[PDB]
């Protein structure tokens, strides 16, 4: 393997001393080309961490771009997470330095396919950590619902946490944490909302991303962001609140259950959306939907459980959200039952 | 005990000699005092007499208020009916010479509460005489939506009536009156609906509360009031028919179906709104607008059967709606079937 | 037999020779007296022509509406088809005679019930073929949507196409076209749903109607309607849609699901609603509504299968729109469905 290893080296130098643009980008496949024909851990990692120098020095977004679709490849033909982790870290870096967000959008995309295909958590984890930074570090309009949409693409299912005593409710979103499931979204009917989403703002930088719901008013919403939610999901569409979180640059999937109020909520830039009740209206209702709105996913947070859930996904939901099903009960049982949950998305 | 008497009456007429209002909202806290020490009916309902005969010798509004707190504790602390019986009427009696909304609405809500402790539908059938004939003073918005809120937490059940001729519709309504249904809903699809809700005008005396349903348009509501309708059910959200009912002090029920429909019926002003159809959202709807809308109250009127009717009520629905399942047949049927809900409402 | 039909002879040689239209007004009941004593497919449809004949005295809506009553009775009492097409052209010519407004309204309801008598088909092809040149003959809005109730009144099956091309659209068209479903709803997740309406506007003159669906713009509906489309169907209420397809005289049947969304579409003009989706709310439903509005009529177009067709028309549903579960397969699967289709309507 030190053969090829002296290959990637020859590579970049040669590519280096090469001023011709052309020949850098042509470096690029050539690293991926060979990286294709290895099966070792150690060889695809420092292919990947040499396509970054390439792209950088020619200072074109083609360049740019073109390694980002390098990385991704070798990614998925890897076999050890070790490598998946420093491809999203890569992507980030390549995906930064152009900052235009045509790459943004592309990168997102691309650290969601990377974590679809990860056999343990961990990938998953630095997944949702590194398409926060990337949605804050574009800081723009967009890419924060297509990182919303991707992120709940990868935690599949999002739990709807509720206790009055703040020690109870943060020994509960621990233990929903602990289960593996991440992405925990609380209701801000308990008196001290606020403080319960500020003090596990920790989860953040871990891998999970913590929101508001039952979000009824614009004051409420601008405590909720104050406080550290990343994402409001609402009861029902409001013009007043959508408004605020495109101005503060936070995720807002609204509330619908007929298809009419549905167009009202595309209307005002919103494909993300929550189905409430979803027991109501069922799974036949987002299979429905998915002829006359293509490209339109939804979160049902209604009577999700364990039996509903398995026919929930095959339906095709974006992610699901439960509440009493999971989060009711001791801290250390709603672990088994977040870990049940999980198993039971990974199969049906 | 007679003894008890004679110190009422020595607490009264030493409080009647001293004049000082201080004292006479003393008396009405020495008089509850001793009705809460006695298990006699005829104490307490002494007792209810002359806090009654203190407060309109003080007139001040705080001593009257106050009245209505004292007869309606003596209320919840008795046993026999007939004291409660009279403790309604003495409250109608304070809030009637006070006047005002504060004391008006705290008699609705305490005559109602007293109906449910009663455990006794003659004392239901006068609670809603009684709120009906408060509601009728003072006529705000506030009172005949309180008067109607608290009306349906007391009959728990309202019949949807349909027949094919006027008299059928009367012998129906008077066979499910008998039954135990005392709020009756009268659609428009009966021939002359405005005529049966007229002539049955006589059960409101008797306890009950008719209305009119499947209303559609405002000429629609216009003639349903003026007929003699207390209260208005519709199955959409109308905008000009919530105008016209409130203007007209009448109550008014609209129809939703989502949390979106739910929010736009708040912002018109009603929070007792009717689910409908029931049977399609299901009792999940319920319990699924208790969180963000916990000040929120359903009346499902739509497939509410024997089944279903009790998993309602376990999710916290104010009343619910029957047609069909309780008003078909035959009057002796209908008066059965009456009886047979109420029977599995009280659960 | 013939010496019956010889007095019919008599009848129109005499009542031709007095010339007052008081006896040619009794010719008619004449005719039609001794056409309800026989049972004779040449009698009875030689005794329409001669009604038809009687048109000396032009009725001006009097003595034309009173032959449309008569063959109309004749096509009742008949058994044999041919008849019953004879009678739909013979009401056609007598209302194109008069011109009237009434005239035509009463040919179309006069029209679509010799069709509810089905037995061959062809009467039925011919009857949504005589009725929308009844519809273009008037040209009023009031005609446009009678003449749409009466169709879905005769067809009772719409197909609602999904197609990843142009040609598989066209060929499943005809498929089910020559299964028995008279009416086709060509969706605009068809790439070229416009050429595929041009394409199949053809088969308007045999006895079917195309239309568009899941239209949500006007600049959608406007290119349907240029194309050949005679009605627009959409998963919502669209007012502007309404109010294009008013003033262009095509039919548009919006989607409904709440009670509420049931009003708006009212106070609109929209009797003829689209129940969507279906399959959430039930028969349930549809048999509710009919109390507060008994003049809705509702189209259910959700999860419509062979299972759930047969208790849905029990519930006094006017068409159904099947898609996937009709469309769905080869073009030679989908011909046999559709006779399925119909063939299931038919009984329950």
């Amino acid at each position: 393997s030190e053969e090829e290893q002296e290959r990637i080296r020859r590579i970049l130098k040669e590519a280096r001393k090469s001023g011709t643009e052309e020949s850098l980008r042509q470096a690029i496949e050539d690293v991926a080309q060979l990286a294709k024909k290895s099966q070792d851990s150690e060889v695809l990692e420092e292919a990947i961490r040499v396509i970054l120098r390439i792209a950088k020095e020619s200072g074109s977004e083609e360049a740019l771009r073109q390694a980002i679709r390098a990385v991704a490849e070798i990614a998925k033909e890897a076999q050890d997470s070790e490598v998946l982790e420093e491809a999203i870290r890569v992507i980030l870096r390549i995906a930064k330095e152009s900052g235009s967000e045509e790459a943004l959008r592309q990168a997102l995309r691309a650290v969601a396919e990377i974590a679809e295909e990860a056999k343990d958590e961990r990938v998953r984890k630095e997944a949702v950590r590194v398409m926060l930074q990337i949605a804050k570090e574009s800081g723009s309009k967009e890419a924060v619902k297509l990182a919303f949409e991707m992120i709940l693409r990868v935690v599949r299912i999002i739990a709807v946490l509720r206790a009055n005593s703040v020690e109870e409710a943060k020994e509960k979103a621990l233990a929903v944490f602990e289960g593996g499931v991440l992405a925990i979204e609380i209701t801000f009917t308990v008196p001290d909302a606020d403080t319960v989403i500020k003090e596990l703002s920790f989860l953040e930088k871990e891998g999970a991303i913590i929101g508001a719901g039952t979000v009824t008013s614009v004051e409420q919403c601008r405590k909720a962001v104050e406080s550290g939610a990343l994402f409001i999901v609402s009861p029902h569409l409001d013009e007043e609140i959508s408004q605020f979180c495109d101005e503060a640059g936070v995720a807002y999937a609204p509330g619908v259950m007929t298809p009419t109020e549905l167009v009202k909520a595309m209307k005002l830039g919103h494909r993300i959306l929550k189905l409430f009740p979803g027991e109501v209206v069922g799974p036949q209702f987002v299979k429905a939907m998915k002829g006359p709105f293509p490209n339109v996913r939804f979160v049902p947070t209604g009577g999700v459980n364990l039996d509903n859930v398995a026919e929930w996904f095959k339906a095709g939901v974006l992610a699901v959200g439960v509440g009493s099903a999971l989060v009711k009960g001791t801290p250390d049982e709603v672990r088994e039952k977040a870990k049940a949950f999980v198993e039971k998305i990974k199969a049906a």
